């Protein structure tokens, strides 16, 4: 409708597009694992494919506008590209990743954006110990690729991964997986980068 | 023809794009599944491919035009990019969606519009006892990814997929195949869902 | 050139795009198949791959010119993206189709227009009996998605599949393929659409 | 610098790109090839894929300019894409062929352009008998998919194949390779179309 | 901010995009590797499949500019798109390479550039000896395409390849690792060209 016309004409007309943060702006990005399948093993090459979410929110000043100036809209739906996104990068995947839904983010009069892409990733693993009642394990490291802390920190809000939605009928069942932030130094560079450690215990299912 | 030309022109140039359903002005959408073909099983990694087509059909106001203003043209075809289109999502899909048709869809005079992507599609599916004759039964949900009930509601004119076009020497064959809208709750969001389950039982021919 | 930058420019920049045909305006499209190889036959999926020309052909009087305001020029190769093209889809397809060659057609100033794209493709096929000498024969229906018969006026120019380009080494000879237009109706719709069946026997070369 | 950008818009931005040959202006293109590693062989499929080079060659006046006009710069490279380039295909392929390397021509004052593209080809090739000691032998056609003999001729700098860089370590190595123009009718149209003809002997390396 | 989008205003939409380096203005490129795994080895293709990432510095008098006129702006990351980037190609490969990284890159107000893209290569190499002790050696080659040692130049800041984030439960590992300039000539043409020559010696896990 009119409005709703209006006011995305005007965020995303009015003004260039938001360049990104910086150590003046720097920005929180609140990320969160949803996994939803362990699809594959493979003990040839220590690769593992994992189907899940990953929920991201940020917050910026020049998404905000005030409800009343635009027929009560509070919030409203767009896609990806329209705006700015955080550069969040799985380290050890050995495929570009495979996107597996719609790319449409949700933006809020507060300036507060979720955005929840579901993706398939190969990443490094050695599955070694799967089939044993103790398992596997292996660990995830997601952060931003190209800013370091003091322009990207990250976040979770639980340190539990959501395996609410995981299938229950999978080749894998999953004894235990968390999300923790934590941060290290790269040699190529002076400052400390930021990322969430996703460590993921599993065996195969009887 | 410049009727035609002039019409699209009305539509697509003429206004910004129809940016998406409200919850002041929410969209129906009707799906319908067309079962072409079970392709694959792979019982190592608990995947299934499936060849279907999807109907979807939906209203805007804004894509209305009065057909005795353009030399009484009552509908066109046009690429799926010129419009919007419903993010509808197959949940357990583990591989991207392959799009098998063209992407066009035809749009009438009172705002309505049809579209119909073939599309190839592996998703979650524990297909042991395929190889039995009771089968297997394998379940599918086709939703909206980013709209809630809302914003986005849906709804099936048959409870039957259409089986009527499914490939006669399939490695396997149907024996009974429901979509059937049902509403879920999901962890990150308070808002109901609405989706379309579909629900295929089939087995080795 | 200056007379077919000239020509092009007249054709392209000045008036919109061709709309495709409508009921009002019914447009013939000429088909025929030229099979190149049968790859790959795989018995576990039904599925066959096929390597083919599809040579289409129609004649729109938008692209029609004199070339004696033009420097005689009769004919130009252009980009498929600066014209209108037919969306004929294989509907038995299993994947989406591989482009082999340049998206490039002919126009003539006639205002007819030659499209060839080679293209491999997935089908499904069961392939039982493929290593007898009788063989295995499979059907396939091309024609457009969208386009009833009142829009799209579908037809071969002959009966018989051209073969004289077919790889003599191939896995599999050609007993026979035929292609010839059929009328069908869809549940979808109340318009009979029209389709080119084409039907292959084939066996394993020995 | 300056003098460059400054004869690439005056190149680019003033004239609009060459539109193809015709029938009244034809063109020369001159293709030479490299072979680099012939990768893999498929038994089950008659596939073979080849790792190449393409050399390319061709002339326009459309691209001339007086270096004493530009700073004595007498060639420059560019993107592939703000050129024209001819539609060389492998009519024999079996899969969409590969880039492996960046596209960038080089033009020269004289309106000569150079284009080297690297390569990957799956094509059609029965490797019965490729470890024997007398090998295999396979052919490949490459021409224009579109322009007939009346819009571009091709020929070779020489009937030899460049073998110089062949990969040593290589799982087959080659005993010849040749490169021949050749002119053949397709049943599509009656204008005849030149290709050249590459003829390669190999066998499988111990 | 506001800064910020004035200044990449003004470096990438006044002044039209750098044209590449030719003999007059030539340009270095420091490379270096830093090597994440060795996925898979195939033996009937002779093929192998690396994760690595590669580091590319380089600097353009064009990319300059004076902090106080910005807000005191010494730095800003863009998209790789935004800018002219070296044509380094790995010339043993046999698919194209596969992006695993965000293209973005840091741009400096001395007009240095660093860009860092991470990679999935399958490259040419014999790997006969990869299940010994003593392992396999194989060889890969970075340079430019198009550009000779006339247009552009190459460098290492080290030798030594960057070995300290190996995944430590690949199926291979890593014996060593060196990374060397070197100076070639090609048949076509008449100019030399310059390279990285990466050396990687390694064999299957075991014990
Ligand atoms: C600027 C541009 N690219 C970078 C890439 C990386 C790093 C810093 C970068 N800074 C370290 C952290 N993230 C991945 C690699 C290495
Ligand atoms: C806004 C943006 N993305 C979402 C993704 C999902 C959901 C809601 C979203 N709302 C729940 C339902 N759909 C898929 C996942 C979870
Ligand atoms: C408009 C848009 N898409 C369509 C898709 C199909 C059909 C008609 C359509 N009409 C029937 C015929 N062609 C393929 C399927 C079904
Ligand atoms: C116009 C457009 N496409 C063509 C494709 C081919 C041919 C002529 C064409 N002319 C014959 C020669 N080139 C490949 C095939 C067949
Ligand atoms: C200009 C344009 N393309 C080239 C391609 C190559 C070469 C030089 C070129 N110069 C030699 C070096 N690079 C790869 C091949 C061969």
């Amino acid at each position: 409708q009119a409005n709703l016309m209006r006011l995305k004409s005007d965020l995303f007309n009015r003004s260039p597009m938001y360049p990104g943060p910086t150590k003046d702006d720097p920005l929180t990005v609140t990320l969160g694992f949803t996994l939803q399948d362990i699809v594959k093993v493979d003990s040839s090459t220590n690769e593992v494919d994992l189907v899940y979410y990953e929920r991201q929110r940020w917050k910026l000043n020049s998404l905000m506008w005030d409800p009343n100036e635009y027929g009560n809209i509070t919030d409203f739906r767009t896609s990806a590209a329209d705006i700015w996104t955080p550069d969040i990068t799985a380290y050890e995947s050995t495929r570009p990743v495979q996107v597996l839904s719609p790319q449409i983010a949700v933006v809020t009069h507060d300036g507060s954006v979720m955005f929840i892409p579901a993706q398939r990733l190969s990443f490094m693993c050695d599955p070694t110990g799967v089939d044993s009642e103790e398992g596997v394990t292996c660990a995830l490291t997601f952060g931003s690729w190209v800013y370091s802390g003091f322009e990207i920190d990250l976040k979770t809000d639980t340190d539990q991964v959501d395996l609410s939605s995981y299938y229950a009928s999978s080749k894998y069942e999953i004894l235990s997986a968390t999300q923790t932030r934590q941060v290290q130094h790269y040699s190529c560079c002076p400052e400390p980068y930021i990322d969430v450690n996703l460590v993921v215990k599993f065996r195969e299912r009887r």
